[PDB]
C-alpha cells in the first residue's frame, strides 16, 4: 500500500490503480513455505485487511492484488475469499504460484512472451495468445510486470500492443517498471553520482539489478 | 454421403471420417434462403436421417456433418439437435453462417488464416488462434478447409502445423483437397489430355477452379 496521498492524487488525475498488500516472501524455499503455512496467516491477513478498510472508498483502486512472489499457498486462498466477501465491487489478483491459480480473477503473468512458451516446471509461462485459450480457462489476462525496462530495453514492445488490439482478451499490462532505483552518492569533490546495489558497502548485494 | 465400400476401407484402414450430409445451396442469395425457410425442412432432414441411419454403425465415422456451404438457417439448428438426440456417440459440426453458430459442436472455419484476421462482416474469418479465446468461446477448432492446393501451393502450411503443435484446442483440420477433379479428353490423334471447366463446352463455367 502507497502514501495515502497517491491515492487521492489518482482519483483526481485519473488512473487505473492495482492496490497491493505488503506481502512478498521472495527468498523462501520453496516460494510458499510461509504462505502455505497456517501459522503465518494472521500475520498476512492484517496486511491484506488492514488494505482493504483503509483504500476501499478510492474510486482509483479497481483491483486488490494479494503481494506479490510468495509462491501459492492456502493463506491466499482464505484472504483471495475474504475480499471478494467483503467487496464485491473489485477483482481480486495475484500472480503467485504459476498465475492461474484458484487466487486471482485475472491471469496476471510476469514476463510471459506474446508468441513463445517459457514451459517452466510447475509455474510455466506460456505465450500470452496461447494461455487464454487453454482448455477451460476463462479469464482475462493482464500482465503484473512486462517488459523490463533495464538500461537499454524495450526490445519487442511494439509484438505485445499488437496482440493486446486483436485479442480481445488480452486487456494491456503493467511495465516493470517506472523508476529507477538509482541513489545519490558524492565523489571527493563534492559532485553527485547515481549508485546501485554496493556502493554502500552492502553485501551480498545485486548491483544494477534495481535499476 | 459416400458409396458405402469407403467407410468399411476407412473402418479396416484406419481412417477417421467426417460423414457428411448432401446439402449444399451455395448459390443461393443470401445463402441460407432455403436452409431458414420450413417449407426446406422436409427435404433437408431426410439427407441428414438417413445418412445417420445408413452409416451410425462404423467406427470410422466419429463426426457428423450437416452439409456443406448452405449458410446458418433454423433448419440446421433443428437438424443438429436431431442427430444429438438420436446419436449422443458423436459430435455434429457445420461450418455455414460463420463457422462458430449453435449447430455445430466444433468451430469449423474454411481458410481461417494463422495470425491474420479477415473481419468480413457478419462471417469473419478470425486467426485460429484468436477464434479459440473471443469471449465466452470454449470448443475445439479444427479446419474444415485450408491450406487450399490449388495448383502450384501449399505455401504457409508449416505455420498451421506449428500452431496445430502449440495450441491444445487447435485440433487441425482438412486440405482441400485430395484430388484435382480433372477429366481425360482426347485430341484428333486419340491422344489423352486432362480436361476443365469449360473444356466440354459448358458454359457459364469457372474453368481450372475444379482441380
Ligand atoms: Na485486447
Ligand atoms: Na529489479
Ligand atoms: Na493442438
Ligand atoms: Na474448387
Amino acid at each position: 500500500p502507497n502514501h495515502p496521498l497517491w491515492y487521492t492524487l489518482c482519483d483526481r488525475y485519473g488512473l487505473y490503480v492495482v492496490d497491493e498488500a505488503n506481502i512478498e516472501t521472495h527468498g523462501m524455499v520453496p516460494m510458499n513455505r510461509l504462505t502455505d503455512d497456517p501459522r503465518w496467516l494472521p500475520a498476512m491477513s492484517e496486511r491484506v485487511t488492514r488494505m482493504v478498510q483503509r483504500d476501499r472508498n478510492h474510486p482509483s483502486v479497481i483491483i486488490w492484488s494479494l503481494g506479490n512472489e510468495s509462491g501459492h499457498g492456502a493463506n491466499h486462498d482464505a484472504l483471495y475469499r475474504w475480499i471478494k466477501s467483503v467487496d464485491p465491487s473489485r477483482p481480486v489478483q495475484y500472480e503467485g504460484g504459476g498465475a492461474d491459480t484458484t487466487a486471482t480473477d485475472i491471469i496476471c503473468p510476469m514476463y510471459a512472451r506474446v508468441d513463445e512458451d517459457q514451459p517452466f516446471p510447475a509455474v510455466p509461462k506460456w505465450s500470452i495468445k496461447k494461455w487464454l485459450s487453454l482448455p477451460g480457462e476463462t479469464r482475462p489476462l493482464i500482465l503484473c510486470e512486462y517488459a523490463h525496462a533495464m538500461g537499454n530495453s524495450l526490445g519487442g514492445f511494439a509484438k505485445y500492443w499488437q496482440a493486446f488490439r486483436q485479442y480481445p482478451r488480452l486487456q494491456g499490462g503493467f511495465v516493470w517498471d517506472w523508476v529507477d532505483q538509482s541513489l545519490i552518492k558524492y565523489d571527493e569533490n563534492g559532485n553527485p553520482w547515481s549508485a546501485y546495489g554496493g556502493d554502500f558497502g552492502d553485501t551480498p548485494n545485486d548491483r544494477q539489478f534495481c535499476m
